């Protein structure tokens, strides 16, 4: 979810929790030379952090183009390497884009394989399940317009393992030398690791690191922890007056496990509750036993898809106005009401200590 091509929010997926927090060096401006991105592409999750030189009203403009450029290639299904190379060739047409740096990674949901490239960009922190932090190795890539190419490495992340993409603003803090400030970020991430766990890992790291020391560049932190997927939801109920109350309760449990934001929860629970109520009241089978089937699942593209199937009734404008997409189908002996809703959690935009 974007506002003006800018990511104001992070997606939600079965096999990873993602959080994002950022600060902008300037005053009264929504963006600088930094950006982050997280694209849920089905069989994988692609993470992006980037830094454009000299922020800078001019630096935002450059960032905006690069972001749109990288997103277009990634979402068209090119690999990390191919995408980065498309962008590097594109930079010629984007003045000020030379020496922009990026860190891009792709998580395979099945294997935990996380293929990443550090294009002249400080390397990701890995916080493991047993609260060991350590930096992943730099891939050997350099920034845009460096002719270094874009070589890529891999790390296997287990369930509970997290990884932290960040910009140099996080570790180049006022009155702090690089190797000390690097080692403090790592230790603190370790410390905090012994909401969702990735939220506080992301939130608390950044706010203690900057608590006293302040900041002087753009700062962007994009964290994701691998998790075991919540199984899909399935309920088979009697077409009774309490059916909706039953479904709502369980749908709430489920969406909490999934890790959805309250707005998405409110939307989706509203839609499905109304489908169930409509099924009950409208409502023409005199056999009410197991007359209602509800199913809901989160896919790796960040959409929840749900269906309410009943034994036929004598919801569109309602549901179409609440969730990304809704549909109703009728046949003899049945009605199916469906919804598809994209999940998002907002990024945290902070302004504290200069
Ligand atoms: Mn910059
Ligand atoms: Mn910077």
């Amino acid at each position: 979810l974007y506002f003006q091509g800018a990511m104001v929010s992070v997606p939600v997926v079965p096999g990873a929790d993602i959080a994002a927090e950022y600060l902008v060096a300037a005053e009264d401006t929504a963006a600088g030379g930094d950006w982050f991105d997280a694209l849920a592409l089905g069989d994988r999750l692609v993470l992006v952090v980037g830094d454009v030189v000299g922020h800078g009203v001019e630096a935002a403009a450059v960032m905006s183009q690069l972001r749109t450029a990288l997103r277009m290639q990634i979402s068209a299904g090119y690999t990390v390497v191919e995408a980065l190379e498309a962008v590097d060739r594109f930079h010629k047409q984007v003045p000020g884009s030379k020496s922009a740096t990026m860190c891009v990674g792709s998580l395979d949901f099945t294997s935990g394989e996380f293929q990443y490239c550090t294009a002249g960009h400080p390397p990701p922190l890995l916080v493991t399940a047993d609260a060991s932090a350590r930096y992943v190795e730099p891939t050997g890539a350099g920034p845009l317009g460096s002719g270094t190419g874009f070589p890529v490495r891999s790390e296997v992340l287990n369930i509970g393992d997290a990884i932290l993409f960040y910009t140099d603003g996080l570790i180049e803090r006022p009155g702090r030398p690089l190797e000390a400030s690097t080692a403090e970020f790592a230790d603190l991430a370790a410390s905090i690791a012994s909401a969702r766990p990735i939220d506080r890992l992301c939130s608390d790291t950044l706010e203690l690191l900057l608590r006293s020391t302040g900041y002087n560049d753009d700062v962007t932190l994009l964290a994701m922890q691998r998790r075991a997927p919540t199984p899909p939801l399935h309920i088979t109920l009697d077409a009774t007056i309490n059916a909706a109350r039953t479904v709502r309760a369980q749908l709430r449990e489920w969406l909490a496990e999934i890790g959805a934001d309250h707005s998405d929860i409110a939307d989706i629970v509203h839609a499905i509750s109304e489908f169930v109520e409509n099924a009950v009241e409208h409502g023409y089978a005199t056999d009410v036993s197991k007359g209602i089937v509800v199913a809901a699942a989160l896919a790796g593209d960040g959409n929840v898809r749900a269906s309410v199937i009943d034994r036929g009734q004598w919801g569109l404008a309602m549901a179409e106005a609440l969730v990304s997409e809704a549909r109703i189908m009728h046949g003899a002996g049945g009605t199916t009401a469906t919804l598809t809703h994209r999940l998002s959690r907002p990024a945290r935009f902070v302004t504290d200590t200069m």
